């Protein structure tokens, strides 16, 4: 079986992305991101603390004639900005664009932190890290992705992402006609249950290409790229008159300045990184100062490859027995 679904920015700086998914019978839709870097599907529900919910649609499982409380589980996650949300389990049928996953667990949020009530077009988050990650207690729980493995026809799912633009997730098959060129394949570890992958490079615009190793995870649910301090240091460089700023807690640029491409390597291919895509505005409305969207990662203790750099490719994240990430230009 496959299964296909449009995912879209929630705002003008594709600052993330969300998927129809329905869950319960009869189905009740829920916008949900979807994040390779955790291992929970956690929704906003009739359970939410009423105060902590501002305009999500939530979860009933009271009316799912498939909901099944899971008896004694509970989880709670934290998110490496900070974010964190707790609650009870719930199994229930679970569909993403025609594919279905029948005794999914439905991670049901009793408490949510702020800015996940602050974002009001978020409904809840589909995790699609491996599954030693997921945080149910006192019985791990599959992700979607490894409940619908068996029955998909190829166990992969694609990430297609647009910029400024809608863009598609599929299940079970390679969209052949999405993406332009070779597919190129890399060597994926999950000993910290990520997609963890190691670049063999970078360049900035125009520049000489520099082989060096980077090791990092593919994350569609982290809206920057984070980079070693060397790296971003020497893209920053090439922008007049940007500077690291304490107070903003990043890069910033005059927004008046052009921005040059990041290129990075997947084996010997290159995928660029158009210098727009670096681009996320003012740091406050009427600013004249700009965000930049690649940062330094010496805070995070690990590089991220978010959707600034995914949604300039075609990604294919493997899930056979031998994991594996791929990567094309489109
Ligand atoms: N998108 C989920 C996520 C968030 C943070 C991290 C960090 F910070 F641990 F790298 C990994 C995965
Ligand atoms: N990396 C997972 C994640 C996704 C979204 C959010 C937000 F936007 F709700 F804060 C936090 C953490």
């Amino acid at each position: 079986s496959t299964g296909s679904a449009t995912t879209t920015p929630i705002d003008s700086l594709d600052d993330a992305y969300i998927t129809p998914v329905q869950i319960g019978t009869p189905a009740q839709t829920l916008n949900l991101d979807f994040d390779t870097g955790s291992s929970d599907l956690w929704v906003f529900s009739s359970e939410t603390t009423a105060s902590e919910v501002d305009g999500q649609t939530i979860y009933t499982p009271s009316k799912s004639t498939t909901a099944k409380l899971l008896s004694g589980a509970t989880w709670s996650i934290s998110y490496g900005d900070g974010s964190s949300s707790s609650g009870d389990v719930y199994t229930d049928t679970v569909s993403v664009g025609g594919l279905t996953v029948t005794g999914q667990a439905v991670e049901s949020a009793k408490k949510v932190s702020s800015s996940f009530t602050e974002d009001s077009t978020i409904d809840g988050l589909l995790g699609l890290a491996f599954s030693t990650l997921n945080t149910v207690s006192p019985t791990q729980q599959k992700t979607f992705f490894d409940n619908a493995k068996a029955s998909l026809d190829s166990p992969v799912f694609t990430a297609d992402l647009g910029y400024h633009a809608p863009g598609t997730y599929n299940f079970g098959f390679i969209d052949t006609t999405a993406y332009t060129g070779s597919i190129t394949y890399t060597a994926v570890s999950t000993k910290q249950g990520f997609w963890e992958w190691t670049s063999t490079g970078y360049a900035v615009g125009s520049g000489t290409f520099k082989s060096t190793s980077i090791d990092g995870i593919a994350d569609t649910g982290t809206t920057l790229l984070y980079l070693p301090a060397t790296v971003v240091s020497a893209y920053w460089a090439q922008v007049s008159g940007a500077k690291s700023s304490s107070s903003v807690g990043g890069y910033v640029f005059p927004c008046s300045a052009t921005l040059p491409s990041f290129t990075f390597g997947v084996g010997s291919a290159r995928i660029v990184i158009p210098g727009d895509y670096i681009d996320f505005g003012p740091i406050s409305t009427g600013s004249s100062s700009c965000f930049g969207g690649i940062q330094s990662s010496a805070g995070i203790g690990i590089n991220i490859f978010g959707d600034v750099a995914l949604k300039a490719a075609f990604v294919v994240f493997n899930g056979a027995t031998t994991p594996t990430l791929g990567f094309a230009s489109k």
